[PDB]
RNA sequence: UGGGAAAUGCUACGCGGUAGUAGCAUGCUAGGAGCAG
């Protein structure tokens, strides 16, 4: 037969490929969440200036810009920490930021998967934990 | 007339080598089993 696509199982680099794909999904959810917030009601200038610079570096500038890449990566490390196995993830994220939609949430992931993978994540499958004593 | 070396044995000490014994740690290999995505 002819396999249209998708990963096989019996090769040697499946776990690493899935991990990279997972990280890409998370980062693009964060980018989408940040750019769809009205800039007239943001917090201290820093983040709103960051949003402006982000749109510029995304759609206007042609080649790569190293410093802003470093800055955004540092921001993500500050407010969005991930531990990643092959397609299994746990995220510890600042809640007050996600309240105003400055970082990801489950609705952003649902939208990203719907338009980038052609599957519909049902929110009854994910889980959200408020306490930190229990892991 | 206020001058002494070696060959033998004993004992003690240390080193070296040899063997045997025991312990410790590790590195490899092989075998078998279990868990996870």
């Amino acid at each position: 037969y002819v396999k249209p696509g998708g990963t096989s199982s019996g090769d040697a680099t499946t776990a690493y490929a899935n991990s990279v794909f997972n990280i890409c999904q998370a980062v693009t959810a964060n980018v989408n969440a940040l750019l769809s917030t009205d800039g007239n009601k943001i917090a201290d200038k820093y983040v709103r200036n960051l949003q402006h610079r982000l749109y510029e570096c995304l759609y206007r500038n042609r080649d790569v810009d190293t410093d802003f890449v470093n800055e955004f990566y540092a921001y993500l490390r500050k407010h969005f920490s991930m531990m990643i196995l092959s397609d299994d993830a746990v995220v510890c994220f600042n809640s007050t930021y996600a309240s105003q939609g400055l970082v990801a949430s489950i609705k952003n992931f649902k939208s990203v998967l719907y338009y980038q993978n052609n599957v519909f994540m049902s929110e009854a499958k994910c889980w959200t934990e408020t306490d930190l004593t229990k892991g």
